[PDB]
């Protein structure tokens, strides 16, 4: 006899006002998981994704990326929740994305978007998002085209050789110069043989990374 909560909303509505990480176990998850539960926009925000300072590497494959990495303990640390559990999550409840994003210069903006879905494994955690809302410009536009994710061993992209092998992090790929939260964590602008940073290309270029990301869900 253990209680069971879906996502951080539930946790947030059931009494407990506290960031910080939780157990959670979305309904078809076969198990129980930690999550950051953002409570101060409102509350109720499952985190599934956090850029911070750097410290996780982010050019994994496939798998890492369906299974989850990172850090999970620390307040600020990085991870990626995982593209099973993202899909699980997603499935159960019809969701909104938040994604705020912050600057080297003190500066912060977010973008949302509404029917945020990812898609199982056999349609390779197709990425699904609805209308487009904020301060950050809507940098995941080219009702938005349903892309599949792709990691360096796992080519899924609209591009002739491997997005994900030469922006070093997997993400739902068009093709490359689109924007990429799962990039490398430059000190702002950046040089390279190509824009693999971590990018909001309406907010800032291609060539100058955030310090900041955190890419939260809750339902609608
Ligand atoms: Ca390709």
């Amino acid at each position: 006899s253990k209680r069971q909560y879906a996502d951080c909303s539930e946790i947030f509505n059931d009494g407990y006002k506290l960031s910080g990480f939780y157990k959670i176990k979305p309904l078809q998850s076969p198990a129980e998981f930690s999550v950051y539960c953002d409570m101060s926009d409102g509350g109720g925000w499952t985190v599934i994704q956090r850029r911070s300072d750097g410290s996780e590497n982010f050019n994994r494959g496939w798998k890492d990326y369906e299974n989850g990495f990172g850090n999970f303990v620390q307040k600020h640390g990085e991870y990626w929740l995982g593209n099973k559990n993202l899909h699980f999550l997603t499935t159960q409840e019809d969701y909104t994305l938040k994604i705020d994003l912050a600057d080297f210069e003190k500066n912060s903006r977010y973008a949302q978007y509404k029917n945020f879905k990812v898609g199982d494994e056999k349609n390779f955690y197709e990425l699904n998002i609805g209308e487009y809302s904020g301060t950050a410009g809507d940098s995941l536009a080219g009702s938005h085209q349903r892309m599949k994710f792709s990691t360096w061993d796992r080519d899924h992209d609209n591009y002739e050789g491997n997005c994900a092998e030469e922006d070093q992090s997997g993400w739902w790929f068009n093709r490359c110069h689109s924007a990429n939260l799962n990039g490398v964590y430059y000190s702002g602008p950046y040089t390279a043989k190509t824009d693999n940073g971590i990018v909001w290309y309406t907010w800032h270029g291609w060539w100058y990374s955030l310090k900041s990301v955190v890419m939260k869900i809750r339902p609608n």
